[PDB]
């Protein structure tokens, strides 16, 4: 199955801001109209994060890359995706990242999401591909190159079937993908929501908390992820398996986690509306002190009394 890709070009490693991207809700309790504050693990507010391409630049040796490296995963993760033609397709979770342990695989391959947990043998360069056929204008699944063996699973799940639109497009990206991940006392937690936009990179700036997804219960460790994105082939992309292939452009973004003091607004409905993160700096100590998204004094004069 597994292929090492060639043609790469190298490139600096990149970044961005993540703004007060990544809140989520911490547990699922009932609430209205109530500021709470808790301790838990968040992405800081304005964190550094890295920011992660599948291009290919136009010219003579442009700047070709297929992003997928391994990487820490710590105490939880924050993965963001800025997408038009569903290029990122899923992770893969563990320590060894082979037969030697239990890892965890999440994938949509275009027809199912697949969530499984085994002593996978993961590829060094894991990858899904697409196909486009010129003469009916048909993109299709056509790779799936992820592990060369899968042994004593432990966890399935694949959902009900779809057929996703694989179609390379034109124009800026239009759907943010934001996951936050965490594994607490044997339970893989994703937190997700997914908002239109309309950018070529960066960020959006307005607020929106992670919903609850699922919670896995597969006791395993976990130390490292590794992103399994998809990559196109066409009579465009001459070359062998390791060389016949382009990049539909894609970026995605990972920040960490780290146990922080958040306050957080839930309006009338019980949604997280807003969140100050306390140790960001001065203001933000300032109305987690006073348990209040403002701090203006008022003009009522009765401070005198009380
Ligand atoms: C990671 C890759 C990833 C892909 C390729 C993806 C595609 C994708 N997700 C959708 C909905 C959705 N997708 C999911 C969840 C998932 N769907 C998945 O493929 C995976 C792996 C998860 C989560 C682990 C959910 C719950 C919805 C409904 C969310 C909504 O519409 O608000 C839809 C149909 C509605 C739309 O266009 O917004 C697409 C095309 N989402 C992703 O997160
Ligand atoms: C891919 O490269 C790695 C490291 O160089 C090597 O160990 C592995 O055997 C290679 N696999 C294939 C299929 O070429
Ligand atoms: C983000 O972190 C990297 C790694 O240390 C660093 O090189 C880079 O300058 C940082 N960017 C900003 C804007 O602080
Ligand atoms: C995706 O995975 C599911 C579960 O393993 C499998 O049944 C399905 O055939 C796969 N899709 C494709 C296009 O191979
Ligand atoms: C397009 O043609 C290819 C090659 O014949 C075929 O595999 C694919 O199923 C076709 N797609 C459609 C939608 O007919
Ligand atoms: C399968 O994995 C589980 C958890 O790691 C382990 O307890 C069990 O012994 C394994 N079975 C094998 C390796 O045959
Ligand atoms: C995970 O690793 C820790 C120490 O690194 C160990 O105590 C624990 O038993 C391991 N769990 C599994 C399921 O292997
Ligand atoms: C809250 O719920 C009501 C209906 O119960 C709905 O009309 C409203 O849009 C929701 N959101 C806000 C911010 O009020």
């Amino acid at each position: 199955q597994c292929v090492n890709l060639t043609t790469r070009t190298q490139l600096p490693p990149a970044y961005t801001n993540s703004f007060t991207r990544g809140v989520y809700y911490p547990d699922k309790v009932f609430r209205s109209s109530v500021l709470h504050s808790t301790q838990d693990l968040f992405l800081p507010f304005f964190s550094n994060v890295t920011w992660f391409h599948a291009i290919h630049v136009s010219g003579t040796n442009g700047t070709k890359r297929f992003d997928n490296p391994v990487l820490p995963f710590n105490d939880g993760v924050y993965f963001a995706s800025t997408e038009k033609s569903n290029i990122i397709r899923g992770w893969i979770f563990g320590t060894t990242l082979d037969s030697k342990t239990q890892s965890l695989l999440i994938v949509n391959n275009a027809t199912n999401v697949v969530i499984k947990v085994c002593e996978f043998q993961f590829c060094n360069d894991p990858f899904l591909g697409v196909y486009y056929h010129k003469n009916n204008k048909s993109w299709m699944e056509s790779e799936f190159r992820v592990y060369s063996s899968a042994n004593n699973c432990t966890f399935e799940y694949v959902s009900q079937p779809f057929l996703m639109d694989l179609e390379g497009k034109q124009g800026n990206f239009k759907n943010l993908r934001e996951f936050v991940f965490k594994n607490i006392d044997g339970y893989f937690k994703i937190y997700s929501k997914h908002t239109p936009i309309n950018l070529v990179r960066d960020l959006p700036q307005g607020f929106s908390a992670l919903e609850p997804l699922v919670d896995l219960p597969i006791g395993i460790n976990i130390t490292r992820f590794q992103t399994l994105l998809a990559l196109h082939r066409s009579y465009l992309t001459p070359g062998d398996s390791s060389s016949g292939w382009t990049a539909g452009a894609a970026a995605y973004y990972v920040g960490y986690l780290q146990p922080r003091t958040f306050l957080l607004k839930y309006n009338e409905n019980g949604t997280i509306t807003d969140a100050v993160d306390c140790a960001l700096d001065p203001l933000s100590e300032t109305k987690c002190t006073l348990k209040s998204f403002t701090v203006e004094k008022g003009s009522s004069g009765l401070e005198v009394l009380f």
